[PDB]
């Protein structure tokens, strides 16, 4: 078992999968006078017009909204990538203030939560495949910055209540994750990982420059999510970021800049 605590926390992982100390960990430190432009970059195509959500699942460390992969109802193209990518799920990362949560930081800038939308190359067939790829997986990260409430976050967050604690899921049914995007799609991209055990580095990373709002209130929802399964002793989820990890040899480019 892993987790989030001083023990078993990010520090720990090493141990039981020494990936984590290898050469394209996520997240990373975007230090935006190293960002390089590269005109070989495009525009991100997102094309959720069809997205069908199915169901939220607690697992444990996190929340996932599970998305229909079976055909090209939410594809993600372009940016940095060759292929169509297939939306599969999104789930978030925050901290036990508002001061921190993010996993990716901006010139060592927290943001209080981070949303993951995460892609598979139908090249490969099936996320499982796809996810031992260098190529394989394709992960948009969005920055949820404390201010205003925000109302298409709230669908996620009336959820929660459904399924405090691990293993627990709910139907969740027409939810666009479209909504849970900014207006603009600038983003910085690297070559990195899944920041989950088992750290598979497989992921080309596409980080949105803008965030999306989230309001002090609506960030306590988020806490009272529990790592532990019915029966066991509560284990409040107050946090469940990974922090920065080394850049090593890896370039991070922006688009447009
Ligand atoms: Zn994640």
């Amino acid at each position: 078992h892993w987790g989030y605590d001083k023990h078993n926390g990010p520090e720990h992982w090493h141990k039981d999968f020494p990936i984590a100390n290898g050469e394209r960990q996520s997240p990373v430190d975007i230090d935006t006078d190293a960002v390089v432009q590269d005109p070989a970059l495009k525009p991100l195509a997102l094309d959720y017009g069809e997205a069908t959500s199915r169901r939220m699942v607690n697992d444990g460390h996190s929340f996932n909204v599970e998305y229909d992969d079976s055909q090209d109802k939410a594809v993600l193209k372009d940016g940095p990538l060759t292929g169509t990518y297939r939306l599969v799920q999104f789930h978030f990362h925050w901290g036990s203030s508002d001061d921190q949560g993010s996993e990716h930081t901006v010139d060592r800038k927290k943001y209080a939560a981070e949303l993951h939308l995460v892609h598979w190359n139908t090249k490969y067939g099936d996320f499982g495949t796809a996810a031992q790829e260098p190529d394989g997986l394709a992960v948009v990260g969005v920055f949820l910055k404390v201010g205003d409430a925000n109302p298409a976050l709230q669908k996620v967050l009336d959820a929660l209540d459904s399924i405090k604690t691990k293993g627990k899921s709910t139907d969740f049914p027409n939810f666009d994750p479209g909504s849970l995007l900014p207006n603009v799609l600038d983003y910085w991209t690297y070559p990195g990982s899944l920041t989950t055990p088992p750290l598979l580095e497989s992921v080309t990373w596409i980080v949105l420059k803008e965030p999306i709002s989230v309001s002090s209130q609506q960030m306590l929802k988020f806490r009272t999510l529990n790592f532990n399964a019915e029966g066991e002793p509560e284990e409040l989820m107050l946090a469940n970021w990974r922090p920065a990890q080394p850049l090593k040899n890896r370039q991070v480019r922006g688009f447009p800049k």
